[PDB]
């Protein structure tokens, strides 16, 4: 254990006060993190908005190679990063250190994407004759201060995917990560540190967002917020916002449609590998599986015997299935279990809780009446439905408040991509479980699943404004 | 003559029960009336367009393209009728009302060719991860669904249509909320996309006082993007309305030119001028405040004054270039600044005359931070001219505004123009010209209260479209 | 009715030549009217009065280079029929297909004119690269290449010279067109609506004369700075030969492959196939030339295509028969003789070939095999060949095999497979279940291997024409 | 010592059983030799980079960059040793032959990452006829093939990288070409890309005498496109044999310096020396005239003349700013042209000597047009200044050059300076700054006899793909 310590303007502050952080599987104290004042969370924004002027005269390429820098120690760290982080959010070890090295490569993804975004240069005679010696010199520039909210389920992962694109294009970036993965996300504020990073240009705020996160949202030095996390806490951010820009990644609900003419088999490896990975911890996470009914009966036994064999256990063991985040969390996917099995769907494996390991649980036979039709577990339990047309299947899908992403598992593409017209997602894979990935890929939800798009350059784009001088050729 | 004007709610023409009466600012000319919409029937307009989604969203580019050309074709055809009406209504110069809906024409066309041509990306999952190298990902736009469109008094038609045929290129459906003082002429645009034969649903008008009816179409579950120009306060409760939704704000401007030793002062009194007094400084975009270097301030200032003093001051029938003001009440706004600086010392070199909302162009020198016209947007004909000593001043005294719309540099070197530009928290610098939206390609956008997104023709299309992204693995 | 006297558009003059060359209709011999065999020395002229406007035509906006074009699509839509009908006789096409074409020409230049008229520039900074460099910017606008020679073909006289006269005109270049010999008349009737729109004097020109006389010189010369040319492979290779440093476009021929797979919509194949084959009786670059069927659907497939091919009407131009004359007694022997190699080696005519003049009846074969001319050879004919192949392996290295590279068709419901497929064949464009075309004009059309250079389509095609200026300068 | 260098031939070194001995042009010494390959060796140099394509072109983005990065690490851990021996053999000071290797490896990186992100396009059937709209067409991004890269002597290992890496990125195979002189420099570059682990066969070398295989190279049937720099006669043969191949040119210049009356002379003066003077003049990109306004001509002559008079003479290894020229008939010719100015009337600023093939820096006032040094191409130490009378007269002189690669313009107008760059027959103007390449991301290109095609790295890797589209009808 250690006592940890924000990044502010360069250095290393500890606070008055501090909340200490305990393994979710174990209980065992992994150490403790500050919490902050208000005049310390000033003071946090008060150098960021004193360093962003050096920082965005920088060139593209000295920004780029601080950013590269931050990747490379992330790398050299990752075994040590990761096992930390496997301990603070109960994730597979494998899985953290995984999630370590992924980071640095949004993180070098972003640097040379944001190094060279476009230019445009506009002339005035493509709208009017008179015009045509007028020209228009378009120019991106960054908005400012970035504050970036992470959410525990990556807390490594999903800082580096708001911090390194806003860092490139020149803005400052405060990070707010979650109590439960402060200690993470301080552990790769100090890849950024060692790396360089200019004095606040880069800083850390921790500190219960039931005390602080209204203050740090609202506070004026913030020109644009980039959260994921909650739905009802992105709600709330919305409100905060005002005319500032935001980006918002919420829940999702996403559903597996899968057509007469499916592979059941295929389908089912990835139904699964998709719902209950991180022990279906995941936003973007195949939650609901559509079928029509000639295939559901074969489809359903072929996931019935893949949920079968995952393992169930601790992070150390890299268990398919660990630990959830914490008790609550844990009361609220057994509540959703219980409702379903009261209503009457079929319980095709047997549910177990031991703590807060919770044995991974497929239901047959739910119905739009269940709570577990609509509403997101975060636990790893999984609803099948079945619906007689695809008519039907796309209004099921649609009528959810959630619109991340949606899988199509069918062997007719040009329907499969009718269809996907008209799913109210972000994205949708064919024959493919719902991912993020690859990173490169844009990553936006519609509905409730929130606002904005990601993806790096597509957070870039979102991070930046752009400057237009207008000037007449003799 | 003054006629009942109706809605145009799903392809069909209605009356209200309760309706406001229209008179013109210049006169007191009855002009007509438009409908005061109860909730219920804005409930319904709103239920029609969203109807009607799904098959204008599954036309080709090209029909719903064909169809903005028509609409376009009509208002060129109408441009006299309709702008003689515009003329009346917000006492804007007839030459001058007729010559918005023409430009509203070209922004109509722009944007049907702009957006019919708008491609999607294909996306290489190699270029990220070797493992994912069969894996693209097919990425096009689509509509946001119901966009609600709200256009203020200064431009009634044409920012009204530089918001719906972006909008309607790109798939999405409307409702225009046209400004009260100006919803004839927004009604009179609906005509022409009506005759166009713009399918039932798709385009719809709300009228309804802002006062009373604009808290509850904003607010409404069925819009889907919220698309508004008019002044900041009422733009900061839009984007607290809008929660999540995606919204764009063309707010208010007090547009700074900045005038520095090396200028070509004639070319610069020029461009102040008609940029602060065209349609009575009744602009977003208007030249709003004067930061010169003092060495050339006695000289600017007096050809400033000589061009002021050749402006004509009359009616909107006769082409004059002061109109008078929308209503009683900017008139009086526009007198207290004019009575604030003269009481805090400037220097009237045009002398101040009010008959009705008639106000003369004032132009003021020896302007100073403590007075109000240094900073309020004023929406009216009264120029200040402020004096600094360096340009790093300059620099601060923009940007010390709550707004930033445009700026315009007047000076020689443009390398140091361009550095200068750099530092200016504005959308957009004009180097020796004054401040303008145009041409309407070019990205037209605000920093700080000023507003929010970005508009120009090919940009608000793309504010009004998200994508949709289907990813498969090659086999 | 009565034939006329043609003339060239130059420098805004209509101007004969000493010598002229009387065109006849292919499908009757019918003389319709002549047009001028011009000398090296005119070629001089054109080219001097188009460099001489090029000036002042680069420098007006998009905007009013946009209007000149609109106002000739319209006087072509407007005069369609009148120009379709001569464009039917000149090269033996379906009266109503010649009409097509110029309403076609008329959509390309509109849309050229838009797609060309928004283009725009780029500002790129020196602090992507170099920090040292981070207030160094670089301007780069769009310029003209200047003096476009477009050679437009025999087979689409009117709609292949538009699509590279419009590309060229919108971004500001100046052109010359030479029509082919035959398809000249139609030529010269496109560059009237061009010079009754207003088109300046010397910004479009033509080039009416004999290749003997003028063919190469047409080509070297030194005032020509880009060549797009339609038409056979040897003779792009010969403007291979004589392009120089210049830049070229070419658009040869074809021998498109259609892969039918086991799992195909074998009734949609075979419509497609038939459709796309014996257009303008074969006389096409895009157009489906060979059918690779794998063995288990080809007896199904060959007897759907049979009976399609047994449908279409054999006859004269003015009666719209799917199968018209060929161009010239050449192209008809040419035809005959791939048939009769096919034919001695043991393939099976399943309709019968019939020869009356030029007139060739449409020709399927089945069991065709790689040793025979049909195999490979563009016919420019209303002749058919199936390949039997066991998998898609064979037919990939058959479709391959080829020198030509125009485009492809697979007809699959498995479209996942279909891409892998279409990576590995050396073409252009893969249409999946659906016969290989140009269409729609705003897409990429390109050839590899022999069947061309460069990209056409629309945007690509006034990329091809424009080059940059780059204005480098340091901000303070 | 001298050593026996080797071609990279499908990842094996291979000598031939002829070779070429190279020889250091400023003293006489023994490099070392290369390969005189035959007409066979190079038919198993393209039978192995075809082999190579196919495994080659369907690797990822990532890994193909990877390979990228690694040689460019490579190269920069070996600059001074691969430096050391190109100055040597092209008589490039020492520092500058090093900086040449790290700029190479700069080009290098950068190429692979702006190719790695490419992507393809998806285009609307519907964006063109309404019957089209359930038509997309899926456009991917292609490798044309096998490049035939061909470097010259006077940026042997730079100007081979820049063809290099944009050709790999896009999954292009590439058979690089070196001159003769500058063959050792592009067989150590070669070294650096075998050492990364490049797939035997993706990337080999051809090294040879003109007289057995150069014109056997170009025609060979395997090339499918041609990536050459080098003098404009050397490349008008290449353009008599690429046939249909698509090529890019890289010919010489005689770019202008237009000073006008209202120019920094000081600034002019030390941008022209630097731009025409380094590397001895054998520069494509180099001021090679100044068309100065005759009212700044005197001073500007004499900024000039001073700082030529301090430009050292001598050795390679000695970093002088002038060394010896790469033959003796290089020297012979710029002999002749600084002769036929001397006996034409000009006035020699500074005083010419030859030793050896070390020619003195030379600079010519009152320079006439009849004057050969007054258009063709030197590549060597001598720069004229040639004096009008208006801007239009030195438009008109600048583009009577029958080359067209750069310009610059000396002036404190830049909306007048930016539009007689739009009257310039150039491919970039550079304001108040010397001609140059750089910075690599820029385009590079030259009009007229200067070349054809646009480099700078995203522009070659345009140059070097093609698309293939996949077209289907959505259901
Ligand atoms: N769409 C995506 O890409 C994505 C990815 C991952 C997760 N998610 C979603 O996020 C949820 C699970 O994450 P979570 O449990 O960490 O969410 P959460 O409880 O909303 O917390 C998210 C983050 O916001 C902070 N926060 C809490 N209250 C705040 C306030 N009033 N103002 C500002 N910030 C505040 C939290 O700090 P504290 O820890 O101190 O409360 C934490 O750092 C699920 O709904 C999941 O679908 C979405
Ligand atoms: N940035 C730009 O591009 C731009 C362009 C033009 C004008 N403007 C700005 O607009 C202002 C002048 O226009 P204006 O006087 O018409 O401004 P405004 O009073 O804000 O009105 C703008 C529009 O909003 C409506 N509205 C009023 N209250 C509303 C509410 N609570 N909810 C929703 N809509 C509501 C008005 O309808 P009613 O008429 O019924 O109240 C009108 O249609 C100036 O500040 C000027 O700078 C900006």
């Amino acid at each position: 254990a250690k006592q940890y310590k924000n990044l502010v303007n360069g250095e290393w502050k500890l606070s008055e006060n501090e909340i200490t952080i305990y393994a979710p599987a174990t209980g065992e104290e992994l150490g403790s993190v500050p919490a902050m004042t208000q005049a310390e969370v000033d003071a946090v924004y008060a150098s960021a908005k004193k360093a962003l002027s050096d920082w965005r005269t920088l060139s593209y390429v000295e920004r780029a190679a601080y950013l590269h820098k931050a990747a490379d120690i992330l790398v050299r760290d990752a075994e040590k990063i990761g096992a930390i982080l496997s301990k603070e959010v109960a994730k597979g070890h494998k899985a953290a250190v995984s999630e370590v090295i992924r980071t640095a490569e949004i993180i070098n993804y972003a640097a040379e994407e944001g190094l060279r975004m476009e230019g445009e240069v506009l002339e005035g005679g493509s709208f009017e004759a008179a015009s045509k010696k007028k020209i228009a010199i378009v120019r991106r520039e960054p908005v400012g201060l970035v504050l970036a909210i992470s959410p525990f389920n990556y807390p490594v992962n999903l800082a580096g995917s708001k911090i390194a694109p806003a860092l490139i294009a020149g803005n400052v970036v405060a990070l707010k990560p979650p109590t439960q993965g402060s200690i993470s996300g301080l552990l790769l504020a100090e890849a950024f540190a060692e790396a360089g990073i200019p004095a606040g240009v880069f800083n850390t705020i921790t500190g219960r967002g039931s005390v602080i996160g209204d203050y740090i949202v609202e506070h004026e030095a913030v020109n644009f917020i980039n959260f994921t996390g909650s739905t009802p806490i992105g709600e709330g951010i919305g409100k905060l916002a005002g005319m500032r820009p935001i980006m918002l990644e919420l829940g999702g609900k996403d559903s597996a449609i899968v057509l007469e003419d499916a592979d059941l088999a295929l389908a089912a490896k990835n139904i699964v590998a998709g719902a209950f990975g991180y022990s279906g911890q995941r936003s973007t996470a195949v939650k609901r599986v559509l079928v029509m009914d000639k295939v559901a009966d074969q489809l359903a036994a072929e996931i019935k015997t893949l949920v079968e064999k995952l393992s169930v256990g601790m992070p150390e063991d890299d268990a398919d299935i660990t630990p959830l985040i914490d008790t609550s969390a844990a009361d609220f996917v057994e509540g959703l279990i219980k409702d379903a099995t009261d209503k009457g769907a079929t319980a095709l494996t047997a549910f177990n809780r031991e703590g807060n390991l919770i044995s991974p649980v497929l239901f047959d036979h739910v119905t739009t009446d269940m709570r577990l039709a609509w509403e997101e577990p975060f636990g790893p339990v999984l609803p099948i439905i079945r619906v007689t047309t695809v008519e039907e299947a796309i209004k099921i899908s649609n009528e959810s408040e959630y619109g991340l992403q949606a899988s199509i598992f069918t062997t007719n593409f040009p329907k499969a991509f009718g269809i996907a017209e008209q799913l109210e997602v972000g994205t949708v894979h064919l024959n493919n479980k719902t991912q993020r990935g690859t990173d490169n890929f844009p990553f936006l939800g519609a509905k409730k699943s929130g606002a904005g798009v990601q993806g790096v350059k597509y957070s870039i784009e979102a991070m930046t404004t752009v400057k237009s001088v207008v000037f007449d050729i003799q």
